[PDB]
């Protein structure tokens, strides 16, 4: 099992804790495929998509995509974070992700993916306010989360604080600014409008790039969710949940390290406004499964039941923190979203999840069964979740984006370094459970 | 008030019962802006759109989009055939208008617009299967229902079922194989796949050109809405609603005149599939309406809750003869659509009514103020409809696509007959009923 990383002088950051952490995992694991792929997928993003200048920046490719999406940077580089008090350097790299990750919000808070200078590209022609130093500016509000979820773990894990600098400040002022500007309230319309001219319905907006209309009842409007396709009713239910974790950890850095209270009480009071809207308006009581969570709802009383994937999605919210695994209205949506009712399920000789609108019709994202492990509290189900991982790679070794159900050999997205990520990261948290038995039992 | 209909030399098609019939009702209504208004729309069709080529042939473009739609043809002379037993030519033409609709069929029961020729067009480029006999091929279900309608009516009116040849025959047999195509049973895709390269998110079909999913519960997919945008959902309710009506008359036909009890049998078996299928599916209990039927659903649970101003429409349903007007579900669905509960229900200060993603916020479709009031069981209300209609017509004597709700004068569509006849039927329609003196009671 000859290793698919990069040779070792071609890798773009090299950690001392993380060779030592994979060194560690090899070890322990019997079966030599798995083995193989967790040091192939773990430092995919560091091998492959890390810039980091030495100093205070770190700029992060997705992959095959050559620009950074603040949603994928936010959790390529998450599980380094556990070893950041052991590796001096793998920390610098860390602060510097954050502080780009500042940067770009302060650049364009409704974009979702930056470039590293200002080199322009194909969708500068998007029919919406661009700048060259975005790749893209499709709304997303997950992407403002990823990168407050990302320094709040960065924060407690190593008490380092210097993150939370006057660019940081600036920047979570934008986040709250778009996040009430998105309420809707006072216009339909609004600041952001989007359309391009594409053969892709969900690469562009409805309503003359509005967007299907909204009632402003409390929820924050995404126009597009973490597939990076157009939202059908735009308060996106796993993304508003994400926004209430993400403004309640924000509330806390902005009280404890900053002392700006009138910001933090802001943060505090858009979070229960948000959560008390959830309560109101995203539980559907489905005839089968009971109450579950809405994918999407308009705030007129339309509610649209299924699951996408991509993360934030209903059944990562556990994954995220932004509910409890033992809500009994999300044990009911997990049942909801894994099964034939939901019109993006998919079932075939080679597996079975969750895909979406993106790739379209039966292919299965590895991001949907990555969650299922991550969110089960049963050792059978996490076993089956891993063996299909590994029985829909088609031999490559990595996670893509998604396989066809019935052929791993035709799928998408070979480099896909937030997937590689998450791999690695489902891996070590079942070692590190005490798991290994379970893994080992894997022939 | 001089008249905004051609002088006589440019009128494209004359019929001395249309003209006899607009002296009649210009005598007996008193209102002068009215009567103008009357005489302006009603024969608008036959001024402005009608080729008839003297035989077997009449070509009927919409007005200001120069191509023939199946939906517009067969409403834009619908009032005129209570007209053709007593108007030789008339009759003549509007056979033509049929045989032409069947020929419309034969070339692509996919197709919703077509070219007099092989003019081909804008559209030739769409990512669908063209010809140049389409200006378009936009999958419609009330596409193949209008021509039925059209045809039923011409033959209950006249007694001509010569209108009823083997032409009738191959099409009528490929309305039954599209239909069940687009029941998507045993293939989730299947024949037809469109996208366009477009900013306008509703002239393309999500998942790769196939639309969102459907599960097969028995409904017919609908790609398209009689609007022309894509549907969210695909199995439409008010066009399924219209096959089930369409689908009885062919079989009446088919029976009675070509004496194929088989094919006839076909038609009313899939009949009571989808109607079966609507009494499953359609219905929404809303909280604050009752019982209501749902615009579109998808087979899983979805349902989405609006109305679109469009015929085929929810609004719409006992005008087109689908449902009784006091169907008690009907009646909630009505004060539903008609309330700011509907997302594309807009109220200004130039009136009310409903309009849809096509056109976009605040812009009211005037074919909704008509379809209220063609379906009211109130004088009231229907003097209300005919006075906002003659008041938001921007002075112009016509018909609009749509208005914006707060200034008449921004307004689209200047020339768009189908909603010239709507107009003309109505009043005709209310005189017919014994309602002259309502109408000259708008002073
Ligand atoms: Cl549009
Ligand atoms: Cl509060
Ligand atoms: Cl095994
Ligand atoms: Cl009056």
């Amino acid at each position: 099992y000859q290793t698919n990383r990069p040779e070792t002088s071609k890798r773009l950051f090299v950690s001392q804790a993380v060779e030592q952490q994979i060194a560690h995992i090899k070890q322990l694991l019997t079966n030599a495929r798995l083995a193989w792929m967790f040091e192939n997928c773990f430092p995919n993003t560091l091998d492959t998509t890390v810039h980091f200048d030495g100093k205070d920046d770190t700029f992060v490719y997705t992959g095959d995509i050559h620009a950074m999406w603040l949603r994928d940077s936010g959790a390529q580089v998450w599980p380094y974070v556990q070893l950041a008090n052991k590796d001096a350097e793998l920390k610098k790299m860390l602060a510097g992700v954050i502080k780009r990750q500042f940067k770009c919000i302060n650049i364009d808070p409704y974009a979702n993916a930056f470039n590293m200078n200002s080199e322009g590209g194909e969708w500068m022609s998007d029919l919406t306010d661009m700048k060259p130093e975005l790749h893209e500016r499709k709304w997303e509000i997950d992407s403002l989360c990823y990168p407050i979820r990302l320094a709040y773990h960065y924060w407690k894990t190593t008490g380092d604080a210097s993150i939370f600098s006057d660019e940081w400040l600036t920047a979570i002022a934008k986040v709250l600014k778009t996040f009430k500007e998105q309420q809707r309230k006072e216009d339909p319309k609004g600041p952001y409008r989007f359309q391009r001219k594409t053969e892709r319905a969900l690469d562009t907006m409805t309503n003359d790039g509005w967007g299907n209309p909204v009632k402003p009842v409390g929820l924050i409007a995404s126009a597009f969710r973490p597939s990076d396709d157009a939202t059908t009713f735009q308060f996106l239910v796993p993304s508003n949940f994400f926004a209430v974790t993400s403004l309640r950890k924000a509330a806390e850095i902005l009280n404890t390290v900053n002392k700006k209270p009138d910001l933090a009480k802001e943060c505090t009071t858009l979070s229960n406004e948000v959560e008390a809207a959830l309560k109101k308006y995203a539980v559907y009581n489905h005839p089968k499964y009971g109450k579950i969570y809405a994918f999407e709802v308009d705030g007129f009383g339309n509610q649209l039941l299924m699951d996408d994937a991509n993360v934030p999605s209903l059944i990562a919210l556990p994954y995220l923190g932004d509910v409890k695994v033992n809500d009994p209205i999300y044990q009911n949506t997990r049942k909801f979203v894994w099964s034939e009712d939901n019109p993006y399920f998919f079932k075939g000789t080679a597996g079975e999840g969750i895909g979406g609108p993106h790739i379209g019709y039966d292919m299965i994202w590895p991001m949907s069964i990555m969650m299922k492990a991550f969110t089960s509290q049963n050792d059978a189900e996490i076993k089956t979740c891993i063996k299909m991982l590994m029985d829909t790679d088609a031999g490559t070794g990595f996670m893509h984006e998604s396989f066809h159900k019935n052929d791993p050999k035709n799928f998408t997205r070979s480099w896909f370094a937030w997937q590689n990520t998450l791999f690695g990261e489902l891996i070590l948290k079942l070692v590190n459970e005490g798991k290994v038995d379970l893994l080992n039992s894997i022939q």
